[PDB]
């Protein structure tokens, strides 16, 4: 750790959590291993308040070059904060640690599929609106997500949705052993991603919400999705989805990227639909 560039060490200071400010429960994993090496933790802020956090150990990092790049990803992610985006609490320099807020209700796809929880049509639309708000913030920062889906959004104790699976919170479902159906047509064809391809994925996430987590295109092979979309076939209107909201979903899947709504338009339209409930 003495081998690190001093100006870079000075630059990461506002992101670094001192070792005496973090208690990691290395004996308690979060999410039964499905989310990788992520543990319960307690972060102590400047006032001494105990913060329940999720602590990811980064085993893929060994060399100083990899450590330096990790410090930089911490610096940039720390500048992203919004009520509907998963915030970085900090990093701890054993392997490097990523400290994230604890999300009591786990991923949004499992939450809505959960037979115990009974979200209403209003609640599901409200979750979609929160995702559109988080994406509107990311798109305003010129950030392209590339993997937007309900499985990649977390839900906290106040039922606030947080867009996740970006920055140091990426590779969240990478488990140790002993997304073409959300992709825009141009991304399937050219492998290039834009905010307009995130809008297409958002439309698929909205369909996931309104079907309470049904898998999209269950009878279509991932290879055949491209031709299926070029034929002009699309995900159908879910049973209790209001017509104006499905019109918004369909606009997200327009084959011409420039014809799709912006996330600002999506927040606008969905907020007005949500307000009817
Ligand atoms: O059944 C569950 N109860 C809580 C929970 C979580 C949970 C809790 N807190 C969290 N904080 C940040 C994340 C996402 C994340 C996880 C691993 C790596 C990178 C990012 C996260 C996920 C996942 N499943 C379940």
């Amino acid at each position: 750790l003495s081998a690190l560039n001093p100006e870079l060490v000075q630059a990461v200071q506002h992101v670094v959590i001192g070792p005496s400010s973090l208690i990691v429960h290395f004996n308690e994993v979060i999410g039964r291993g499905h989310f990788g090496c992520v543990y319960h933790g307690t972060l102590l802020d400047n006032d001494g308040k105990k913060i329940h956090c999720a602590v990811k150990s980064l085993n893929r990092i060994t060399d100083i070059g990899e450590v330096s790049q990790f410090l930089t990803e911490g610096i940039i992610m720390k500048d992203f904060s919004h009520p509907n985006v998963l915030s970085l609490l900090g990093i701890c320099l054993g392997s490097p640690l990523v400290v994230l807020p604890y999300m009591k209700h786990g991923d949004l796809r499992n939450f809505i599929r959960n037979e115990t929880h009974n979200p209403t049509v209003k609640d599901l639309i409200g979750f979609g609106l929160q995702v559109a708000k988080g994406m509107k913030y990311l798109a305003s920062k010129k950030f392209v997500h590339r993997d937007l889906a309900a499985r990649n959004c977390m839900l906290d104790e106040k039922f606030t949705v947080k867009v996740a699976d970006f920055g140091l919170a990426r590779d969240m479902y990478d488990k140790e052993y002993y997304p073409v159906k959300w992709m825009a047509l141009e991304s399937l064809q050219t492998q290039k991603f834009t905010t307009k391809s995130d809008v297409w994925s958002f439309g698929v996430l909205l369909w996931e919400l309104m079907t309470r987590g049904a898998p999209p295109y269950p009878d279509v092979n991932t290879f055949d999705i491209t031709v299926y979309l070029l034929q002009g076939r699309r995900l159908l209107q879910p049973e209790y989805c209001p017509d104006p909201l499905y019109e918004v979903m369909l606009k997200c899947w327009h084959p011409k990227a420039e014809m799709r709504p912006s996330f600002s338009e999506l927040v606008s339209r969905i907020s007005a639909i949500f307000s009817t409930f």
